[PDB]
């Protein structure tokens, strides 16, 4: 055969066709608290982000197109009153699994460079954007609902 | 020659011998605010973390051994009153540059898998740990210094 470049295409194909398995495996690794009121939104958001990821890899959306979902996640995490570091952990478990899948395609060093650099841009921006949004929302929350104790003013 | 495995060793060698160039380049890419009181600690911490990174790659320290510096950074970022997302951005610029260097060694797909997985563990844990610490410190700060406005209690 001709063996024409297909690493990105094959990654996206696997993540679409094996989605159930992928999400099931991710479920086994994430940090979720029993009393989190958005407990089941974590799975929904992760499923959606898997689709968004494949769209980004296929050059259909830009990094700015994940900023809305990043803000949505930040709001939900803030309302949940869970350590926002859980989100980083859970995102990283997802990325680790995407990379595990990439390496099963036996990419060359060059194919690694090109595909991994793009995977990195996506997850770096997801995490950056979500924490950025969380910070701003928390700042507004403190200003809205709290006041300094007299002892400190 | 025999061409015995040296990818990790060569990466660490470059980051030690070209440290000045590496930090200088990282300086051109980071987000730093003129009035940040720990402005110059960012460069000091980044220089130190480059050393810690090479120590981790050489199997001299564990991931738990970066938790103290993560907490130190979190405290400084909180005191600085800057968006904690800046830290994520700046860390990611550093990682991007480390990976750029790795790829200049022309690693194989296999060498990529092994070395990149370790680079990922380090930076994933640095970011996770620093945000984890920041969250806890902010929670304590709010409890210590603030009270709910009466309208909301
Ligand atoms: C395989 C999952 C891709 C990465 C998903 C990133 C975390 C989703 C955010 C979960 C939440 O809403 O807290
Ligand atoms: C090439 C630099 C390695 C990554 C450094 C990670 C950021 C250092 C933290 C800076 C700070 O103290 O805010
Ligand atoms: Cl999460
Ligand atoms: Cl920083």
């Amino acid at each position: 055969g001709s063996h024409m470049e297909a690493t990105k295409r094959y990654l996206c194909l696997y993540l679409k066709e094996s989605q159930e398995k992928f999400i099931s495996n991710w479920k086994k690794r994430i940090l979720v608290h029993e009393h989190d009121p958005y407990k089941n939104e974590i799975i929904k958001n992760g499923t959606h982000l898997l689709h968004v990821f494949t769209m980004y890899m296929r050059e259909e959306i830009n990094l700015q197109d994940i900023e809305d979902i990043s803000k949505k996640i930040a709001q939900e995490r803030m309302d949940a009153k869970v350590n926002i570091a859980d989100f980083i952990y859970n995102t990283n478990e997802g990325k680790k699994e995407i990379l595990n899948t990439l390496f099963l395609l036996n990419p060359t060093g060059q194919e690694c460079k090109v595909v991994i650099e793009q995977i990195n841009l996506f997850f770096d921006h997801l995490i950056y954007s979500t924490i950025y949004s969380y910070y701003k929302l928390k700042k507004e929350y403190i200003h809205s609902y709290y006041e300094l104790k007299k002892k400190y003013n």
